[PDB]
């Protein structure tokens, strides 16, 4: 009772439609339509309920219904959802997917606005309650000003940063030294850093500079090269991809985060953390939903001590 | 007033994405994204609620949270949703609607498929309740079966049935002289009759075999033409559109078969009641969202009595 994490980002519908029998463009073809919870927080807070954490999500959804039973939905997955603001007169924001018979995807709209009500005077309202989490993990889906303002006012406690994408992560740039944990890609570590990584002898390269520039740990996801992990205090090392059978891809990246994070307030060391988390974005690659059902402390060790 | 009308057909979700640049393809592209409620039976529904009367929906939604806010956005309209089936272990219907720049249809998906848990039993362990409504109103996204025991299960009911589409009005041709009045467009009207609409000389002809195959109304729309009407009795006539801000097009047609639904329970003549519908349409077509607002019997009749 009362050890809790908070997660602050994104909190979106996702909708994915294929047609059945290939498009036959202007016109309306009988196909298949899903609504899943998505969004990086608030995959993210999902997750690290499904490891048993007692998360709570700060988010912004829209007046509408549709938006409310996206926090009802992520309230049922076990998130405590009840200081995510809700703006009246806007629309929940949401990730429309058109795909086709195979699965992959030929066009994507976003409309993420609403992740700007996120803002700093908002979190301002619950600045206590977000000093007295066990870690804070928060998306660059917010604006600066917002990112900012929990890395000023975290007092102490540990920020997990994901940086979602290459366009949203430079807002991270002059704020490693704010930093606990951050978990980019190859594109946005790349991105960052100004150094590209052609080869993995560039992985060195790269570690180095961002933690010249402050940064206290670094988890750089290389896809199939695996995980690289780097500790501003010297300790580095490279992990293998769990091999998986890889169904939809989505929420990889959002499991391991939650990983990263559960393992740290367990008192878990690095390199484990970054083996557990591996075996969470594993969960997640081999379900067709954005986050896996089955996540859970003991599957995920199961799945890693398979190896 | 205990008097109500029961509509029974398809409740969706609608989702229109539009991008605010051009089209990257296979790309994350920002746009905006908005959920409105849809599906003829439930747009008819609340317009008839909105028109100021007691209407129960009898429709099938996905046993997913979006259904559930779909219903509860529906009731807060006016309409009775009390007795629509929540199908478990499925997904809510939805249309899926990807749009440009000017609002231009580029593709469309449609997941109508729970339309078919709209079972005959279904509406069997409601008989009685539906054998009590003033009127009865079916659009055919509903089975064969279901149209069927609707019709065969009337009690001397009238019922109003929406042809929908060229593809799924064909169910009504063998039960005509089960139908107190049809409302469909020109390629409806040409499909069921096996007669082309290629002036207005042709209506007449329409008509005729309509009626010979037992209809009792038609009320034929024909877009910018206007609304040819005919009773089986001899009644026939043309009403000219009524000059509207044409904003957008969905939503006419429920919008006009409220009206006619609700104009036939308030006692009003035939002529009359195809006018006010014209104006329900008229409204429908002034307003971004599928069901305006401000449809109201007063504004309806407002906008009537202008020319
Ligand atoms: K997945
Ligand atoms: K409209």
């Amino acid at each position: 009772e009362k050890d809790y994490v908070v997660i602050i980002g994104s909190a979106n519908i996702d909708v994915a439609g294929y047609s059945h029998e290939s498009l036959n463009y202007a016109d309306s073809n009988p196909g298949k339509i899903k609504f899943t919870p998505g969004g990086v927080g608030r995959n993210i807070a999902q997750n690290l309920a499904l490891l048993g954490n007692k998360a709570w999500l700060l988010s912004a959804v829209g007046s509408d219904f549709y938006g409310q039973s996206l926090l009802t939905q992520t309230n049922q997955s076990g998130v405590y959802v009840d200081k995510c603001l809700i703006v009246p007169g806007e629309n929940t924001s949401s990730y429309l997917s058109l795909l086709d018979n195979t699965g992959e995807m030929l066009v994507a709209i976003n409309d993420m606005n609403i992740s700007n009500a996120i803002t700093a005077e908002y979190l301002a309202q619950h600045r206590e309650f977000i000093q007295r989490a066990k870690v804070i993990v928060a998306d660059c889906n917010i604006s600066e000003e917002a990112l900012a303002w929990i890395l000023d006012n975290a007092a102490n406690v540990p920020v997990f940063v994901d940086p979602v994408s290459a366009w949203k992560c430079v807002k991270v740039r002059d704020r490693l030294n704010q930093i606990h944990t951050l978990k980019p890609n190859r594109l946005e570590a790349e991105t960052l850093s100004g150094i590209a990584l052609s080869g993995r002898d560039d992985v060195a390269k790269v570690a180095a500079w961002f933690h010249q520039h402050g940064l206290n740990r670094l988890v750089l996801s290389m896809g199939g090269d695996g995980v690289y992990y780097s500790d501003i205090r010297g300790e580095n090392g490279w992990s293998a991809p769990i091999k998986t059978n890889v169904i939809n891809v989505t929420g990889a990246g959002d499991a391991m985060m939650a990983g990263l994070a559960s393992c740290w307030v367990d008192g878990m060391p690095f390199a484990e953390s970054v083996r557990f988390a591996q075996g969470c974005s594993s969960m997640a690659l081999s379900c067709e939903y954005t986050n896996n059902p089955d996540l859970s402390i003991a599957n995920v060790i199961s799945l890693v001590e398979n190896a």
